[PDB]
């Protein structure tokens, strides 16, 4: 009847082939631009943030959550990220500790168009939202960011700030001391400077701190209540568990905070421990009309990253944009689409080989 | 290390590999044992379930079904309500998928088509009620609504009772002028007929329509037979409702999800007090639902994952008996767990 559809899938090797063609600057600075556009679309109105997310706690082997994401643009496609939180995955399996994939759905049929990774996908476009929130909030001659958590996000905290401020060095801690010695190796494409350094240094040290952690549940912080530059911007990136925090509250009481989606963000981000009393104007906000952030970058500011599923959207569509332009992934008859639309049963087997 | 994935042509190999009939009964036997589990508290029903509304080109909705079994695996049925599709697009109403995610790391192990197997787990569920709540003798089926569900509810009923004869129902004439023809493998001969005479002749109807909210019922209470069970299929939307107020009020009713029917199900126009024990509890005692077959009896039917996940199941092993399917990599899970840009050769 119409022409036969099918499911784009863009796994690991595309994924790859599609760093390599774009370049790692291009597609982040790509990213960023997409971020920094629809951020604004909301800020004026013209877009919604995406509604709050759902998951499974999971007790073991260490508190996790796996969550579902969705975004629905009316009329044209929902995105639908799948994700865990994983902490123990590269400790017990070998495994990223953020595992996911980003499905798109047409809104007007329901058909599956499109799936791809969600690891490089979400590690882009968590780096990209710090650098948003960075160039408005972080003093732009910034030449020291600060990194707790030397994990998979911190990779990319480090490249998207690097293209949006003139940073010379990086100081890092991990509370693993083989995870943030290898960190420098990770990081060499920047071409930033690295070192390792102990949290007190970082606060009295950084213009820009990212926090991107998997500290358990009632552990924080990870950055000690002490001397902080008086114009430090923190992206406080690390989330999942309700109870998961990473800075001080009287730090934060100190700072003008912004937060990505703020109802999630009061339950699950940095802002848990706030009253809502405490917050400035969300990210979207800012991006609008960037006058409201005037002055707030030579004090201290904070923002609470917790991830939403159309920043997934938007760097999906970066993703499908450059991989159409470059042939890439493959594609699969997924869902049966039966002859006979009313007959479940209409079921077509795989044709026979010329003999 | 990579997703399998088995598409349209893995599915159809599926079913000419068991056999239509034996697939079947595979799913409910799997089911009937599952709910059983459910029913001595062993496992749990589903959480209940997200949706976003399309109101284009008519009204429809789009929901996630999560089922977690702790410690294996996490399924996700994702699948649309679009009841323009066959008749604007060509295809089904029901469109989805069903995945399967590892629950200790969250990694995605598979990945399969939802429309078959949504329609023989829903056949299924069908067949499991009523070989508890039909007369064991019924000959006589009664549909309203013959699309895509319809097919798997005469096939699965066809299985567990000795139907000789389907009168059939639907709104668009020529969706019941073909069904006939699709109902046909299973033996049972068809008749078109009008709701008033279905309602007065059928042992054991099916109601599955996409009748709009507030569009009900589509079966009138027009005089039923002594011993008539109805299991009631169709909904999608709050405010979808498909039977009688006054034949629900008169019947026997098990929900096979009772939180989730009491919002979405006929047990909308109910309250909580007045349903009979859910189908999880009779299929695990089924001597509580004795003499009910000889009276009204309703199975308000809504699906939930747990359903998928079993069904699911059943393809898995019989793709795996034949080497079924395609594996690919779609996550990148870095050699280097701490590097998103570990990708990834040679
Ligand atoms: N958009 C978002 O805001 C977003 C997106 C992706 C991930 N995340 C979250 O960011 C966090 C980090 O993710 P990741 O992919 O980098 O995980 P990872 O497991 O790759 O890295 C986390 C690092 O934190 C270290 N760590 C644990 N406790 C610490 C402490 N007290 N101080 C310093 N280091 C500590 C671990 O040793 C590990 O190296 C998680 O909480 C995740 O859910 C948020
Ligand atoms: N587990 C469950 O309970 C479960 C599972 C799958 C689908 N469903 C539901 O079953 C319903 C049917 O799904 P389908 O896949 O067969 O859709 P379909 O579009 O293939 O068939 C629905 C049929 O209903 C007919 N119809 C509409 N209004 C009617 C009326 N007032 N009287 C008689 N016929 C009418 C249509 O003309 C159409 O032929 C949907 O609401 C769907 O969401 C339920
Ligand atoms: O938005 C994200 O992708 C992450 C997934 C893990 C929990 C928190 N946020
Ligand atoms: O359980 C199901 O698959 C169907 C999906 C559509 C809404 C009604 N229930």
């Amino acid at each position: 009847r119409g022409s036969h559809m099918e499911t784009w899938v863009l796994g690991r090797r595309d994924v790859a082939e599609v760093v390599a063609a774009v370049g790692r600057d291009e597609l982040m600075r790509r990213i960023i631009d997409r971020l920094t556009g629809g951020l604004a679309e909301i800020g004026r109105g013209e877009r919604h943030l995406s509604p709050l997310r759902g998951g499974l706690e999971r007790s073991e082997p260490v508190p996790g959550i796996w969550e579902w994401m969705p975004h629905r643009e009316p009329g044209d496609h929902i995105t639908l990220k799948t994700v865990g939180y994983s902490p123990a995955n590269p400790a017990r399996f070998g495994l990223p500790t953020i595992l996911g994939t980003v499905a798109r759905y047409d809104d007007t049929t329901g058909a599956l168009t499109a799936l791809m990774d969600g690891v490089l996908l979400t590690a882009l476009r968590t780096g990209a939202a710090s650098a948003v929130a960075s160039r408005l909030l972080a003093r732009p001659d910034s030449h020291t960011l600060g990194l707790i958590g030397t994990g998979a996000q911190a990779v990319t905290q480090l490249h998207a700030l690097s293209l949006v401020l003139p940073l010379q060095r990086a100081l890092v801690w991990d509370t693993d001391p083989a995870h943030r010695e290898s960190f420098a190796r990770r990081a060499a494409f920047t071409g930033v400077s690295v070192e390792i350094a102990e949290p007190a240094r970082i606060a009295a040290e950084a213009d820009v701190i990212s926090t991107a952690t998997s500290v358990a549940v009632g552990q924080g912080p990870v950055l000690p209540d002490t001397g902080v530059r008086e114009h430090l911007h923190i992206n406080a990136v690390g989330a999942d568990l309700v109870g998961k925090t990473e800075l001080p509250l009287g730090l934060l009481e100190r700072a003008f905070v912004t937060a990505d989606h703020p109802e999630q963000a009061l339950r699950e981000g940095e802002c848990q421990q706030l009253s809502a009393d405490r917050l400035g104007p969300q990210l979207a906000h800012l991006c609008a009309d960037p006058a409201a952030a005037a002055g707030r970058q030579d004090t201290l500011s904070v923002f609470d990253s917790t991830g939403f599923a159309f920043e997934d959207a938007l760097a999906m569509e970066v993703f499908l944009e450059a991989a159409a332009e470059r042939d890439l992934g493959i594609r699969v008859g997924i869902e049966h689409h039966p002859g006979d639309a009313l007959d479940p049963y209409a079921l077509q087997p795989l044709p026979l080989p010329l003999a």
